């Protein structure tokens, strides 16, 4: 005798069908499969083919409602482990892919589960009635695995590795709400779901590794586990990752910002170069000419020295230019060192040398103002300490360091400097917006300041953090790579951050910003327990991403 | 007619075998140890090497979460009390090893286990991922127990007991969370793993009693029952230790402190 | 008919054998590799499994004496390019690999080429005779390809994935002297080397590919095509990586430089992030305080801020001081922009801000001496242009920005400023030495200067170049990962970097330094026209590295 309460790993349980498994697809898929030669890595014993392995889990409430959606997977050799290491040797695929779920409730339970795989060409969210399909029911009480097989309903005739075309989605959502008939503090079971390829799965034709790499048919491997713990730095500070914040209201990056067609609005290259400017005019006030500020102006639209845009110098911060007068220190400013330089030469001043403002304004000769949109303003440095004498020089030049620290007014720390309402945006970026319970994050560093240059992380005086869209590795890879071919419009490539005492999701949408659906919080994520991190693929933005960091 | 409820000490219960228990895997082990020369200690009618015994405990609580380590344990001959007995006794050794697995749960709880068996090359920490190699799904509702047997791959002929080299590695973690839909103050049940040599397990050289090298003796001998309640002193002080405080946050002494490794930073030899 | 002048994938052309190559090594690895479990990708009609795919190309001139090795390549699956794949998701392999050789001379070419299977623990370079090994001898007149098995001559029951063990080396030397009887420039002829599993290789265990990845089995995805042309940067002055150039009389490079052991000897982490020090004292000369030089210095030792060394803050150069007084610029420094601050509530001051050299001299209160060696030594700044008054606070601190520029006292750019005569060492570090043919080479990046700040790449000023010991990819990787096991010392890690126009190979050592084949040249590479970077493996150190840009 075998009981029910242990499975082996290449036990599929009960065997759910669903009419859209059917003779007459596996026999076209397979003779159709055939034009790509024969089927490789067909081998029926080997063990990455007959053991079932791990792809998901997910925690069904009593709170959530019939038709509610509970898990959601795409048609891809990225969910099995072992189907996505062969695709880096073969140059296309078909066939189905099993997919098992195992329910961990008691026999005290009520509720029911509902599965359908959905054709494609279908959109996949909520309102989406997975039980007007043809589907499967699941109790809450089932002891044996329900192995459920996911057919390739495919226009293609295969699926290029690169871009496989049209593949169908598996919906698990609530049939009926589970109940706990005791009430009280445990209101959730777990399902987890594994994965195997079908009889039927196979690679059609062979290429090189060296070909399109593992980088450049998906965006699993930017975001991996050192870039977010110790190692990768952000896109505007230059500054180890020491967290994620949580933006609710929504923000809009410009620079140094790329989406995941391989394409930029802003004005820098991904990588943290020095700013250097010609023919912009420099002036300092009065007459005098002891510890005057020193001040430069260069109009945006006017900067013919990147082969990007023509707005900006390269590095140059997307920051609004805070207003000061006398000795007086700004707040939440980027600063940086730098110079005035006298362009017909290329040589420094000796005596320009100073910490200088830099930002976005509207009026230099008249009154200095914040500006957010590029056109008809002006890039505006402008230095925070007395400089001796100064260029007076129309084209002249400016040449600052490439990272910036914080301008404070005292020792003590001030919130992200880069807040949504001073980001300096070309007109044409498209925004972050909170979709669902899913908000936009940025990327928290600690960024030292002008207040405490001794200042750490967990300085008792106070820690001051600076913001990004994304990681430096994140956006050097998607500067490198194109992935038109990856994420639909409405959709995030999700990764999982284990912790040591939870464990959270985000998501990066095709627009380039990271997501994570902790609703209206605004609390930075400490991202210091973070122990792994590995990739899901392709969701839909409208689910929420899980996030339970207790 | 046993019922289930009643378990004999020879009884294995439901075998769960993963991917790595084969029969030429057995083979090859057995004829490749003949290095040794005869097998010791291999009389399969023996009752240390036909009964399960206690190896240990361990508490599954409804907060650990799915991946979270609950029993693992490399392979040796230190899992089993009479080879442990034994295996200072002898130079070397091979075989497999089985491990018997009793969950006391009744059967209003839920949540799964996971056990596999990690290749010997694999490093075992934080981005082991066990539910991606091939595995077992154990319910807290087993009545009747679940044998796990580890066997023995190694790319050395044997291992010696002083340097064992590579050995394989059984990982029991959590696969489902544990649920107890009354909830309150019972939120852990319990596991108790009983262990037991395989067909194939032997010993070889003989060797002085007390002699081996690498992996010294765990170091059992340097806490004893004494050392809190009569003679043993402090550090910076040559005084009885009359209780512990918990510090949260923290310390940092290197003074006269020695780590795993024969090692110390800075100053003050230890008298 | 089949013609001998058009070869199959799949053919293996005459099938040379040795005696090497036996029934019982054969029989006997099948049986003890046996312990891993059954054999896995042992499919015998896969694509990847039965043609020949492409292993490397030499030459063979008529000045290469006899005995003189012209290959050698080490028992892996890292030879293939698909079992390199099929490695990510199994834990152990064992068995043999073929290697066909396909020779590329007329019929009216002389000498001949020789092959042995060399046994594992024999040391591999010159003096190795290979012809008094079992071998076969080919000619230079071979029209099929000649195939020759290596056997797996093992002293493990089965090669884990990650430390293999002992393995053999395949090694073609020459037999006879290559002979043209027409006489002039056209003295070369080539070999292609091309490999395929045979018939007993498999993997035994299967292995999650979320365990020790690509990354930590190898050093071969550090050194990828990105890296070398236009994304990397080096380890000194956090500039993109131009060229190469080589050190023909070698150099000893400490900080920010890690080894192929996972350690380093510098006081710097992979990262370029600022240079902050407590407690260094602070003087200016003379009684008046006005246009003064700002001096600061601190013994090297006494920098208790760094988790990894003592020595220095975090982000020092590894340069020496260049002396200087009065208004005059110096040659060949490190300067950076930053200012003092005062230690006991961090703030920093007004006016001390300029660009300040940072180097390593001895006597500080007298006179101003260069230095290498760290101990005894202090790490000393000093500004090179006017500061208006100055802190002569004894526990005063310094805050210098991570990125450095070139101090020029002229308009003119100079040679390589870090230069091997000044490279500030700790006593322990080992020197990149020249093995052969083999020189030291490191990694040049267009850095700016003082002289003039619109100088870029290519400036009819000058360009002017500093050099780094690693690129920061490479040392980020090396931090994070362990690779003891992957090679001997003696041996180097060979990547090829494929040009335009020609084709030239870099190695690593051990000891964290590269080291490319020209000689006593001096002549910086270009790195423009290159294309592309692909892995070969472990290789002699005593063995050229081919060098040709022609």
């Amino acid at each position: 005798s075998v009981p029910g309460t242990t499975t082996d790993g290449m036990d599929p349980g009960v065997v759910a069908t669903t009419s859209v498994v059917t003779a007459e697809n596996s026999s076209a898929s397979i003779a159709t499969a055939g034009i790509g030669g024969p089927p490789q890595q067909v081998d029926q014993q080997e063990t990455w083919r007959t053991n079932f392995y791990y792809n998901d889990v997910f925690t069904w409430s009593v709170a959530d409602a019939p038709g509610s959606i509970l898990y959601t997977v795409q048609h891809s050799p990225q969910n099995n482990p072992f189907t996505a290491v062969l695709s880096q040797m073969y140059a296309g695929w078909a066939g189905g892919m099993q997919f098992r779920f195992i329910v961990a409730g008691s026999g005290v339970f009520g509720g029911r589960l509902v599965a359908a795989v959905i054709p494609p060409g279908i959109e996949i969210g909520p309102g989406l009635e997975v039980r007007q399909f043809p589907h499967v029911v699941i109790d809450a009480r089932s002891l044996e695995p329900v192995t459920i097989t996911m057919p390739d309903l495919r226009p293609n005739m295969y699926h290029p590795t690169g871009d496989p075309g049209l593949v169908p989605t598996l919906v698990l959502s609530v049939y009926n709400n589970l109940i706990n008939p005791f009430g009280g503090s445990t209101s959730a079971i777990q399902v987890t779901v594994e994965t195997r390829p079908s009889e039927d799965f196979e690679f059609v034709m062979i290429r090189a590794p060296s070909s399109k790499t593992v980088d450049s048919i998906s965006p699993a491997g930017l975001l991996t586990t050192p870039v977010l713990t110790g190692v990768g730095n952000d896109n505007r500070w230059n500054g180890q990752i020491v967290g994620l914040q949580p933006v609710p209201g929504g923000f809009s990056t410009c620079n140094r910002h790329w989406n995941l067609n391989g394409s930029t609005y802003g004005w820098s290259s991904p990588r943290f170069a020095d700013i250097d400017h010609r023919r912009g005019s420099a002036s300092y006030p009065g007459n005098n000419a002891t510890n005057v500020l020193q001040f430069w102006y260069a109009n945006a639209g006017s900067a013919i020295d990147n082969p990007i845009s023509q707005v900006a110098p390269d590095g140059f911060p997307d920051m609004s230019f805070v207003p000061f007068n006398g000795p007086g220190i700004p707040a939440a400013g980027w600063v940086g060192f730098g110079a005035i330089w006298n362009s017909n030469s290329g040589a420094p001043n000796v005596t320009t040398v100073q910490a200088y403002e830099l930002g976005f304004a509207t009026g230099a000769p008249g009154n200095l103002q914040p500006t957010t949109n590029t056109s008809g303003s002006q890039t505006v440095a402008k230095s925070i300490y007395a400089v001796v004498t100064g260029t007076a020089q129309n084209p002249a030049g400016l040449f600052v360091m490439a990272s910036g620290v914080i301008s404070t007014p005292s020792a003590n720390a001030i919130t992200y400097t880069p807040q949504p309402d001073r980001i300096v945006t070309t007109p044409g970026t498209p925004a972050a917006a909170p979709v669902g319970k899913n908000t936009p994050i940025m990327f928290a560093s600690v960024v030292r300041r002008t207040g405490d240059v001794n200042a750490t992380a967990g300085s008792a005086n106070g820690t001051q953090y600076g913001t990004g869209s994304q990681p430096l590795p994140v956006t050097i890879g998607l500067s490198l790579n194109n992935y038109s071919s990856a994420l639909m419009p409405g959709q995030f490539f999700v990764w999982q951050l284990t912790f040591a005492s939870g464990f959270m999701e985000i998501g990066l949408s095709v627009d380039g910003y990271f997501y994570a659906g902790t609703g209206a919080s605004t609390t930075l994520i400490d991202l210091t327990e973070l122990i792994d991190v590995r990739p899901v693929g392709p969701r839909p933005s409208k689910s929420t991403l899980v996030f339970n960091l207790g």
